Parts: C-alpha cells; sequence; structure tokens
C-alpha cells in the first residue's frame, strides 16, 4: 500500500493490477486477518455481489438474508458450500428445517458430506441425539460417534480418538493469526465438555450440579464469549442434557435437575437473549416447552419467556402471556420463587415498563404491586430488589421524571398555565382553581413527593440494595441534589443516607461537594454524611477534600463551603493524618506552581517547594495514583520527588515532575498555573464513568475499546495538579519531524502559516484549504507506522492505534469536544495510543466559538494517522456505532449525572464560559492577532442537543450513527468545514 | 355475545363454556370472516401459542418468524400443514431453498402431496418450468400439466380441463363471505393469464407487448391488488415469461422483449417494492440477473436495483452500487434512458437524498448534477422532472428548510449569535464579522435565495411539471407565502406563476386569499394571478370569492383585501355572471 501509495505518490510525483484486488486480497487478507470491522466496514471497500455479497451477508451474521442470499446463491457455485452456508444458515436458522434440510440433504451427492455428513453429524451434533446416530447412514462425526458412543465407555477412548484428532486440526492449524483458534479451542473447549461428560456415564446429581455449576462456572468462564463461538458450547452444554435427559430420566431429581439444565438451557436462552439471536433462543423455549419444562407450574420456563417479550420481538403477544403469567403466574403466585415471581412481577413491572402501556397507576398498581411483590420480599433478590427498587425508582423516576417533566417540562405548560394562572374579567372565572392548580402544583410536587419521593427511597432502597445503578443513583443523586437543600425527605434521604456505600457513593465526589457546605439538614447533613463518606477511603476522599480548600487557597461567596472545607478540615482534623502538609506540599506545589523562567529542559526545582520539601518523603502519599477500593487505605506513598524537574514549556509551563513514590515510581507530573482542573477534570471522571460505562458495556469490552483518561488533580483554583505522562502528540512537531521527515518537500508550516495567512477568507479559504491541501499531503499514515514496529503491532497496534485513534474519536461530538491541535489534542505512541488532551471546551463551547466548527475532527493525516485506509469509520464508525449504541444504550443513564454534570457549582465550564471564554481562551489570543436557567436552558438545549445527540439527529433522524457517522463523516468531510476551521485545526490544514 | 352480554347483564343483574372459545370460534368465525384486523388485532384476543401463535404468525405475513414458528411448529401436528406452511413459508421465503425443500419434500409420504405435489406443481408453478414438469414424479398440477402442456395445444384444452375444474372449486366455493374468492378469482384470474397465453403458442411481439401492456393493463387492472393475491398473478405473469423466454429466445426482439418482460418482472419487482416484500423482489433481480437482464449495459436492471437501496434494506451496499451505477451508470451515462439515467441521477439524487450523507453540495453537485441530468432533459419524464424538480425542490427545500431551519431555527442560534451579534470591550473584537454574519445572514438569505430560490423554481418547475406534489406545492406555496410579499423572486414566482394549473392550484383557496389583497408585485399580483386563477373554475372559485366579501358584509383593517375583494368583484364584474 505504502508502496502503491509511494507508487501513487510517485505516480502523483510522476504527475492484481490496480490491486484493489490485492486490496480485496488484502481484504481477503483482512479476511485472512479476520478482524471484524476490518472485516466488515473496514473490509467494506471490495465491491461485493460477488458471493462477497454473500460473504458479506456471511460476514453479516444474519442467516435469513444470507439464507436468502444463500437462496439467491443458488445462482452461485459452491452451492454445496452455499448449501453448507444454507446448512450454516439452517444451523443459524433452524432444525426440523434442517431436518427438512436433512431431507434437503437427501441431495444425492457425497463429496461435502465431508461437511454434510459431519454436518449431518453436526446435525447429530445438533440433534436426533442418539437418533441421528442411527441416521449416520469429523468433530461432529466423532460427536456423532460420541453420540451413540455416549449411549454407552470407549467414547472416552473415542473422545481421545478425537481429542487429539481434534488437536490434529489444531496441529493442522498454523500461522497463529486469530481466534477461531478459539473455535477450534472451542471445538477443543467442546471436547472438554465432552470429556467432562464421562463422570456422568460413571455417575451426585447434587455433585453434577456443580458440574453444571462448573458448566456454569465454565459458563462464568464463558462470560467471555462469542455466541458464534459459544453456540456449540451451549449447544454441547445443551446437548449435554440430551442423554443427561435420557439416562437421568431414571433419577427423578436428575430428571428434575434437567430443569436446572433447562434452567441452564434457559440461562443458555438467557444467554441467547444475551446472544441477542432469536432462533434456538426460541427453540430453547420450544425445547423448554419440549422439555419437561413443558411442565410449567411456576413457569420459570415462562419466566424465561420474558425472553419472548422481546424474544417475540414484540411483547404483548408475550407480555400478554407474561400478563397471562403475570395474571396466571401471578394467579399462580396467588416458594422463594415468589422472589422470582416478584422478580417476575418486577419483570412484569419491567414488562409493564416494557409495556409502557397502561396507567403508571397500573404499574403503581401492578408494578407497585410488583413493588409489593418486591415488598413480597437473595442478594440476587436484593439485586433484584435493587433491580426492583431501581425499577421502582426508575418507574417512579420515570413518573417522577415525567413528573419532573410534567413539573419542569410542563412548568412551561404550567407557564402556559401560569399564563392562565390568572388569565387576562370575572372573579367567578379567573381565581378559582389556581388553588387546585396550586394543589395540582402541590400534587405536582406531591407527584414528585409521590414519585420522586417514592423512587428516592426505591433509589435509596436500590442504592442500598446494591451496585451497578450507581450512575442512575448519581441521577437519583442528581435528583437528590435537586432534593438536596430541598425536600426534607432529602433529610430523610439523608436519614436514609445511613445506607451509603460511600465506596460506591464515592464517584460523586468531584461534583459531590459542590454545594456540600448550604442547607444544614441537607447540605451540611449531606456534607456530614459526605464527611462521613469522606472518612470512607478518605485517602480516596483526600484530594477533592484537599482540593476542596486548596482549589482556592492563596499564599500569594459561599466559602462557607470553604469554611465547611475547614469544617471538613475538622473532619480532616478528625483525620489524624494531618497529612495536609500534603496540601502544604500542594501549596508548596502551589508555591512550586507559583514558581516561575528559563526555557529548556529545566533543572533546579530546588528553590520552590523547599526543593520538594523533603523530596516528597513517604507519607499518606503517592498522590497521583488513581486507584481506590471499598477496602481503600492500603496504599503506597510519595516517598521521593525528583527535583530539578525539567521545565515543561507552556503558557503556564510545567516542569516535567516525576516524584518517586514509596514505590519510587516517579511519575512526571504536569503542573502549571492559571489552571482550573475540575472543569477539565470531571469530564475525565465522566470519561472514566464513560469508560466505566464503556466498561459497563461488555459490548464495549466486545468492542474492546475504552477511553483515555488523564490523571490530574484539582490543585489550585488557578492551578495545576496533573502528571505529564508520555509521548503525546507533537504531531506537528512530529510533522516538523515528518513534514521534515517523509513529508519533506511539500509546503511549509510557513505555507501553513501562509495558509494560516489565508485567515482573511471565505470560500477562497476552501480554495486556499484546497490549495493548502494540495500544498499538503497528510503523511501521518506513514508517521506512526514509522513509529510502529512489529508488523503485528504495526498492524495490530496500528489497528489498535487505529482503534485507539477511533477509540475516543467517537466521544467527541457526543462529548462536545475541545480544540484541534497536537496541542489541543494529544497522542502517545508511548502509549502506542492517542489521548486527546484538551479537556477545555464545553460541549457547544466550540460551537460557541467564534470560528466554531463541528466534527470529531480528525484531520486527513489524522485520518491517515487514524487509519492509513478504510474510510476507517468503516471500522471506526462500525466501532463508533457501538459508542452511539452505548450512548443510545446509556442515553438516560448517560444523561443521568451528565445532567448533574452541568449542574455543578464548578460548571461555569459547562457554561461554555465568558470573557468570550477568555477571548475564546484568547483563541490563540485570536491568533495573537485579532442565565443559569438559560445555561440550564442551554443545558436543556445541550440536553436537547444531548437528546439530539442521544437519539436525535439534526433531523431528529438520528440514523444511528452511521448516518450521524455519515453526518459525522460529513461533519468530518467538509472542505467547507475545513474552510470552517481556525488555526488550531487550521493546523490540520 | 349480546346474549352472553345480556346473560352477563343478567348475570350482572343476577348480582364453549365461557365462550371465549366461542369468541375464539368467533375469532375463528372472524377467521371464518377473515377480516384482517378483525383477524389480526381485533382477532387479537384469543390466547395464542396454540398454533394460533403460528396462525397468528400465519396471520402475520412474515414467513421467517412463521417459518421459525413453522420450524418451532415442528412441535405441532399438521406438520404436514406446517410443512405446507413451511412450503408457503418457503413459498414466501425462497426457491432453491424450496428446491432444497423439494429436497426437503423428499419426505417419503404422499398424502399432502395432494398439497405437496400440487405444491411441487406449485413449485413447478413456481419453477423448474418445464423441468418440474419432468419432476412430476391441481391448479398447479394443471399448471404443472399446463407447464409441459405449454411446451406444446391441448393445454388450451387442458386449460379448460382445468378452467371449470377450477371453477369447480368456485362451484365448490360456497357461502360467499369474502374475497380469496379473489384468490380463487385470482386462481381464476390466473387462468385468464394462462388462457391469455394461447395466442402466443399460436403467435407481433409488438402485438405481444400489448398483451404485456394488457398484462400491464391487467397490471393496471391489478392496480387493485393484494401482493398475496397478486403473488401468483405476477408469478404467473412472470411465469408467463418462462417459455416466453424459452421459445422467444428464437426471435431476438422477442428474446429482447423479455427485457420488457423483465421490465415487467422488474415492474413486478417494482410492484414487489410496492408489495414491500423482499424475497422474490430480490430473486427478481437474481432472475433479472439470471435473465438476460444479466446483460446490464444501461442497468435499468440495476436502475431497478434502486430497489436494493431499500431492497437491501440498507442502501449503500446498493447505493454504493447505485453510486457505482451512479458512477458507472453515470459513467455509462457518460439514449432517452438518459432520462432514466437522469431519473437514475434523480434516483441517485433520491438515493443521494436516500444517502442523506455527503454535502448538499454533493447533491448540489450530484443531485444538482442529477438536476443537470434533469437539465439533461416524457410527461413521465416531466413527472420525473416534477419528481426531479420536486426532489430538486425537496432537496433544495430540505436545504432551504435546513436553511429555513438554519435561518429560522438557527435564527435562535442566530439569536444566540445575535447574542454575540455585538457581544458584551474591543472594537477590534465585537464589530468585525457581523458584516460577514450579515453576509452570512445574507448568505442565509442567499441560501434560501439559493435553495428556497432554487427549489421554488424547482417547486414551480415541478409544480409546472405536473401533479401529485400539490401539498408540497402548498408548502412551496406556503413557502411562496413566506415568499409572498417578499423575495421578489416571488414576483418571479409570480412571473413563473404563468405555469399555474389553477385547477391544481385551486386547493389553496380557503387559505389562498388570506393576504391576497397586500404586496402589489406579489399579493396583488398574486391576487391578480389568484383572480386569474379565480377565473379558472370561477364556479369553484366562487364561494370563497363569494365569502371573500360576504364573510364580512353587513346589511345590519386590511379590508383592502375586502377592497381587493371588490377588485375581485371587478374580476367578478369581469365575470359576466353577476351571479352575486
Amino acid at each position: 500500500a505504502d508502496k502503491k501509495s509511494m507508487d501513487d505518490q510517485e505516480k502523483r510525483s510522476l504527475a492484481e493490477e490496480t490491486g484493489i484486488s490485492l486490496q480485496d486480497l488484502l481484504l481477503e487478507i483482512y479476511r485472512s486477518i479476520g478482524e471484524p470491522d476490518s472485516l466488515y466496514g473496514c473490509g467494506g471497500g471490495k465491491m461485493l455481489q460477488p458471493i462477497t455479497r454473500l460473504r458479506t451477508y456471511e460476514h453479516e451474521a444474519m442467516w435469513g438474508k444470507a439464507l436468502v442470499t444463500y437462496d439467491l446463491e443458488t445462482a452461485i457455485p459452491s452451492s454445496t458450500r452455499q448449501a453448507g452456508i444454507i446448512q450454516a444458515l439452517q444451523n443459524l436458522g433452524l432444525c426440523h428445517i434442517l431436518s427438512v434440510y436433512l431431507k434437503g440433504l437427501d441431495y444425492e451427492n457425497k463429496d461435502w458430506c465431508p461437511e454434510l455428513e459431519e454436518l449431518h453429524y453436526q446435525a447429530a451434533w445438533r440433534n436426533m441425539q442418539w437418533d441421528h446416530c442411527t441416521s449416520v447412514s469429523s468433530y461432529h462425526e466423532s460427536l456423532y460417534n460420541a453420540l451413540q458412543s455416549l449411549r454407552d465407555s470407549t467414547f472416552y477412548e473415542s473422545l481421545k480418538y478425537a481429542r487429539v484428532k481434534e488437536v490434529e486440526e489444531m496441529c493442522k492449524r498454523s500461522l497463529e493469526s486469530v481466534y477461531s483458534l478459539y473455535p477450534t479451542l472451542s471445538r477443543l473447549q467442546a471436547i472438554g465438555e465432552l470429556e467432562s461428560i464421562g463422570e456422568l456415564f460413571s455417575r451426585t446429581h447434587r455433585q453434577l450440579s456443580e458440574v453444571y455449576i462448573k458448566w456454569q462456572k465454565h459458563s462464568q468462564l464463558l462470560k467471555d464469549s462469542d455466541f458464534s463461538f459459544q453456540e456449540p458450547i451451549m449447544a454441547l452444554r445443551t446437548v449435554i442434557l440430551e442423554i443427561l435427559m435420557e439416562k437421568e430420566m431414571d433419577n427423578s431429581q436428575r430428571e428434575c435437575i434437567k430443569d436446572i439444565l433447562t434452567k441452564h438451557l434457559v440461562e443458555l436462552s438467557i444467554l441467547a437473549r444475551t446472544f441477542k439471536n432469536t432462533q434456538l433462543p426460541e427453540r430453547a423455549i420450544f425445547q423448554i416447552k419440549q422439555y419437561n419444562s413443558v411442565s410449567c407450574g411456576v413457569s420459570e420456563w415462562q419466566l424465561e419467556e420474558a425472553q419472548v417479550f422481546w424474544a417475540k420481538k414484540e411483547q404483548s403477544l408475550a407480555l400478554s402471556i407474561l400478563k397471562q403469567m403475570i395474571k396466571k403466574l401471578d394467579a399462580s403466585c396467588a416458594p422463594s420463587l415468589k422472589l422470582t415471581y416478584t422478580e417476575c412481577l418486577r419483570v412484569c413491572g419491567n414488562w409493564l415498563a416494557e409495556t409502557c402501556l397502561e396507567n403508571p397507576a397500573v404499574i403503581m398498581q401492578t408494578y407497585l404491586e410488583k413493588a409489593v411483590e418486591v415488598a413480597g420480599n437473595s442478594d440476587e433478590l436484593r439485586n433484584g430488589k435493587m433491580k426492583a427498587f431501581l425499577s421502582l425508582a426508575r418507574f417512579s423516576d420515570t413518573q417522577y421524571q415525567r413528573i419532573e417533566n410534567y413539573m419542569k417540562s410542563s412548568e412551561f405548560e404550567n407557564k402556559q398555565a401560569l399564563l392562565k394562572r390568572a388569565k387576562e374579567r370575572y372573579t367567578v372565572k379567573v381565581q378559582r382553581e389556581l388553588e387546585l392548580d396550586e394543589l395540582a402544583l402541590r400534587a405536582l410536587k406531591e407527584d414528585r413527593k409521590r414519585f420522586l419521593c417514592k423512587a428516592v427511597e426505591n433509589y435509596i432502597n436500590c442504592l442500598l440494595s446494591g451496585e451497578e445503578h450507581d450512575m442512575w443513583v448519581f441521577r437519583l443523586c442528581s435528583l437528590w441534589l435537586e432534593n438536596s437543600g430541598v425536600s426534607e425527605v432529602n433529610g430523610m434521604m439523608k436519614r436514609d443516607g445511613m445506607k451509603i456505600p460511600t465506596y460506591k457513593f464515592l464517584p460523586l465526589m468531584y461534583q459531590l461537594a459542590a454545594r456540600m457546605g448550604g442547607g444544614l439538614g441537607f447540605h451540611e447533613v449531606l456534607n456530614n454524611l459526605i464527611s462521613r463518606i469522606s472518612m470512607d477511603h478518605p485517602h480516596h476522599t483526600l484530594f477533592i477534600i484537599l482540593a476542596l480548600a486548596n482549589a482556592n487557597r492563596d499564599e500569594f461567596d459561599e466559602d462557607r463551603t470553604e469554611a465547611a472545607n475547614r469544617i471538613i478540615c475538622t473532619i480532616r482534623s478528625r483525620r489524624p493524618q494531618m497529612v495536609r502538609s500534603v496540601e502544604a506540599l500542594c501549596d508548596a506545589y502551589i508555591i512550586l506552581a507559583n514558581l516561575d523562567r528559563k526555557g529548556i529542559n529545566i533543572p533546579a526545582d530546588q528553590p520552590i517547594t523547599k526543593l520538594k520539601n523533603l523530596e516528597d518523603v513517604v507519607v499518606p502519599t503517592m498522590e497521583i495514583k488513581v486507584d481506590h477500593t471499598g477496602e481503600y487505605g492500603n496504599l503506597v506513598t510519595i516517598q521521593s520527588f525528583k527535583a530539578e524537574f525539567r521545565l515543561a514549556g507552556g503558557v503556564n509551563l510545567p516542569k516535567i515532575i516525576d516524584c518517586v513514590g514509596s514505590d519510587g515510581k516517579e511519575r512526571r507530573q504536569l503542573v502549571k498555573g492559571r489552571d482550573d482542573l475540575r472543569q477539565d477534570a470531571v469530564m475525565q471522571q465522566v470519561f472514566q464513568m464513560c469508560n466505566t460505562l464503556l466498561q459497563r458495556n461488555t459490548e464495549t469490552r466486545k468492542r474492546k475499546l475504552t477511553i483515555c483518561t488523564y490523571k490530574v488533580v484539582p490543585l489550585s483554583q488557578r492551578s495545576g495538579v496533573l502528571e505529564w505522562c508520555t509521548g503525546t502528540v507533537p504531531i506537528g512537531e512530529f510533522l516538523v519531524n515528518n513534514e521534515d521527515g517523509a513529508h519533506k518537500r511539500y509546503r511549509p508550516n510557513d505555507f501553513s502559516a501562509f495558509q494560516c495567512q489565508k485567515k482573511m477568507m471565505f470560500e477562497e479559504k476552501y480554495e486556499v484549504f484546497m490549495d493548502v491541501c494540495q500544498n499538503f499531503q497528510p503523511v501521518f499514515r506513514y508517521f506512526c507506522m514509522e513509529k510502529f514496529l512489529d508488523p503485528a503491532i504495526w498492524f495490530e497496534k496500528r489497528l489498535a492505534y487505529t482503534r485507539s485513534v477511533a477509540t475516543s474519536s467517537i466521544v467527541g461530538y457526543i462529548l462536545g469536544l475541545g480544540d484541534r491541535h497536537v496541542q489541543n489534542i494529544l497522542i502517545n505512541e508511548q502509549s502506542a495510543e492517542l489521548v486527546h488532551i484538551d479537556l477545555g471546551v464545553a460541549f457547544e463551547q466550540g460551537k460557541i466559538l467564534p470560528t466554531p466548527e463541528t466534527v470529531p475532527f480528525r484531520l486527513t493525516r489524522d485520518i491517515v494517522d487514524g487509519m492509513g485506509i478504510t474510510g476507517v469509520e468503516g471500522v471506526f464508525r462500525r466501532c463508533c456505532e457501538k459508542t452511539m449504541e452505548v450512548m443510545r444504550n446509556s442515553q438516560e443513564t448517560l444523561l443521568t449525572i451528565v445532567e448533574v454534570l452541568l449542574y455543578d457549582p464548578l460548571f461555569d465550564w459547562t457554561m461554555n464560559p465568558l470573557k468570550a471564554l477568555y477571548l475564546q481562551q484568547r483563541p490563540e489570543d485570536e491568533t495573537e492577532l485579532h442565565i443559569d436557567q438559560s445555561f440550564n436552558k442551554v443545558a436543556e438545549r445541550v440536553l436537547m442537543r444531548l437528546q439530539e445527540k442521544l437519539k436525535g439527529v439534526e433531523e431528529g433522524t438520528v440514523l444511528s450513527v452511521g448516518g450521524q457517522v455519515n453526518l459525522l463523516i460529513q461533519q468530518a468531510i467538509d472542505p467547507k468545514n475545513l474552510s470552517r476551521l481556525f488555526p488550531g485545526w487550521k493546523a490540520w490544514v
């Protein structure tokens, strides 16, 4: 490619033949690679309708379309394959069908019986358990053998006879390039299950449960899964049941425990729900139905059919049956499965939430009845109870939110009603029901004081009841904030605040204190609890607590908070540590921060901070050091700080400051004044929470992507606490290397300055930009590639980097990101990764820019960097879709403290600030050349823009992302947007 | 029910046992009725997962789920039926599959071969045209017979031998409660097509086109349709092509005209698009592809694959191929199919609208190029030109609307920008680009004056170019109203107002006059045109015109309008009727 590119470059300079076939082959190599977006959308470029269309449809997981394609692929050769595909499709699709396809497999020709028989064996390995053994007129064949061989003994032998015969395939397997090794490993992992069997033919059932529990442990082990991979694993794990039914029919409890197997199968179906694939997931029920899970007294079977709520994609076929259960089962409810029933009721309520159909009162009956079923109420139940009290909250929250909307949203209506509050007359007319309207407004409050009250408890209850909603708690917290200082049930919430898993509760901290030091019965009481919380992992609590004052403290309005910070300092006095010498050290750091001016790598940190004031001797120490626990307080110290810290140049310059911990690990620290951290910072916490949310997406784990989080600290109101870590983008300097490097002989940064000298104008700028583009050739693909080595890495890391490049790249428009530059965003090939560093800009602050513009805004070279190919959205979007999906997934919870986010006392950043945002932070001092409600409204607008962002388009189209991506792509695309740029991204010029 | 209700009422007053089974039976009677919502959601109440779930899934048109259900319906008896269902599903679903299901129909048991063979015949009646005739080892069976009998002659006899043998079913049909009589009538209407054949075995091709055109007329006749019903109708109408391919391979133009048949098939696929059902609609392409509509120089075949834009539900697999066409075909474009190509370009623009992806400028290239392809430009084309100028309007309208939004919606942003209009200082700061912002606002206007202007013409052009957007015209009118009294291109629109199909233009009337009597160059000029329009079907125009004053007139502010109403009354004087 580079060769072709160079060749192209040469050909340009001059200004599989054409090798898109090679690219296809490379795609085929990308296929040979088999990397899913690199397969899918990064494999995108290949002009399918070849069977590539099928292969695409095959790349597509979707049997039917493929099956249709496979059907359409009657046109194509390898119809045997297409049949096998169809088989796979049938495998994907269905069974008696496949039996009919086994009938379809009559088929008269024996060659790919090598598949087909094995597939017939796989069909045995599917079904007709000992029957298809009779039908035997390969792993499957082995299984098929093993199948009857199961009916035994020397299956164990035969298993071995397969086992390495399998491993033979593994032996046969070569070049080590991918998983599906995994599938083999699965086919292996299969064998293990198969192997695992033999105890049974030997074999109590109680023990066997452990094996199920082991199979479950294996399933737990299989928490890492690919349904495709997992399919057999279950299928076997299921198929395990087959004679495990047959023989263990003998033992009733065993025949019973098949229920647990069914339950497992159900769980498998639950996993199928997880797999988010219909067919066996249905058939499972059928199987379950087919099973003695036909029997269905308590219909935990059907309780599974809560699958069918979305498993029939439509509920209410099901939800009716659920309702039927939720009647009949509730009627059947009319022992501990009562919890399940309650859970069912919760599920019913959930399904009723899923209903989103009858009165909240219906829920506030049925779900409140489900809540009464919750009142019908292990930790799982508690989790369920959380899941309930959460749903209970959530539902009430919904109602409350609806109420909140109906309050606040319909406050505008209530304004429209306040427009009618006394409308203008007749005293018999205007004045009367305003009392009721007040009572309504009271009811409106009382609705919150119903719902918001109830949920809060439920939230609290759920919050108490366990983990994983914590963001929604942060919303409930955000609610509790709206409640905080109000709604003395907040004090009751404070009274409920006994239940705080402060360890859980911790995250709020950066926000949490924002008001902590007004309302005594709340904020102080909260602050009290906060302090109480602060005590918990006070080490964790420290820096905010440290920041709490030290944000504003100076050795050279609502500071009652700062007073409360002293009152905290009393709690901090109550901390024996008196480690606040650290704060003094921070002040010494602030002094160090105060210190200032010979540009260079700079020795002589000595004068300041008492030369690191005993060199950061070990203490309640190791500041930067992000981790914390519920157990937290077993830690490391700071024990050295290397002085003479080479000055990191900057407007507020740092020194690269590496303080060697108790570990002596010396983390080069980013410290510069005139600096507000939390404004940047909690965005990280958000991004962290996002990453957590990302983490919260195993889909993101499936994406295997994440967010890049700077660890900084809120040192001073005007300064400073961070770690300047690694390898960041001096991309332009990298260009200044690489522009000087392979991009040598293109057009200067001066020409770019000449481009920057195009700042006058406007379409000419596009032309200029076009010229600038013509003047430039984003080599950055070549760039980190050069940085790259280990062509694995230089692919994979490159991919990873690309993935990395993509990885946050999604977040930005979602994020409402800051400025373009290798300064205004960074990347460490040190990290072999890109952490965009600005964290300046509010979501729309960039839109609020004079010379605003919009995109995730990777430049061409940044694209070229982002990927040297692929319309990398083809991956990146395909990746970033998940983000949107996750975003879409998270949206409400996403909003949740995201709501709280701009609600901060610190949130003037979230206000996209003034001084023209410091002259747009002196928007390069303009190239060194040239309403809280409204904020809330803007925030609402943001929230709208968020609601726009979160499932909305400009059209409200929202056109999940790929359109928005296409939009983003468009947003990325525009030479106009390019023309729309200013120096920071006119850098990108 | 009332009895039960009365019984209930009585039981209340007192205050299929329980007969929801009866209700189910009544549903089954509603089924016996067969009225779709009365079937479907009004049939809703019956507690399915019986095969009712299937029957529901069967009520559901959706093969796969049903097929899945049918698959799940391996559980159920009448698996033969479920198979037949599967067959129907396969019929709904697919073919080599059904062939595989014909393989699946190996199946060892002959009873519902009475279906299956007939279905195999229906599979013949599906496919393996003279081949499944060989596979014969019923309407379909008749067809299957007719199939080879087509290979002839006494098929015509055999047809009769079916024809009333069919009508026998009709005779057998009794109680007259529903269509599907229609399906029989279709199965009959089928026969007609089958009957219609015989001229061919006798048979020019030019004439035959009329029969296609007749089949099209029939299709026009089939404008009333149920895809379910229509399915065979097409399928036959398609299947008609089968030997119509085979024999008429002999005559090249005939072999060619199979393109028109393909075109018909394509139209059938278009109808399939209309049917809004994927499978054969795909297979059609495959068939088309399988056809000499494999050949694909101008890819009107692919121009159909604009199906695949949503026919692959996702475009851009296709739209890429479309783009590929819209490159390659546009490259191939680089004769009158140029209109189609333009239409394609329009479609491309439409697909580009469907893209909703790159710059409006991209459209304002590509679609404007499509508009240039529109400029590349019968009445259909004019309709297309409308469809273009409409899309052209619509796209611009979108842009203009976007502009309108970006104007008016972003007027709030422009208010947020007016908040920055002079923000508060530095005279080097606050004052500068407001001029550009004005120029932007100008550009914003100029955007409308690009888009709103362009669309308006396109709207006008489309408005001129024909019917059926008229509401969108009413929007363009509504736009023209925003334009009215403004945007002297409105006067140019008035100048364009020459094109008014006032008869079309009529509907606005109740609104239309609302301002008609301010801006002379517009409202009056409009009122003039309105009057001019009013002259058109002045009888229609009358009462509003009558109302125009008589709303307010009393024998016991902007009445310049009422004056204009008198000025209209002058035009009404210009009406000799003096019917006033």
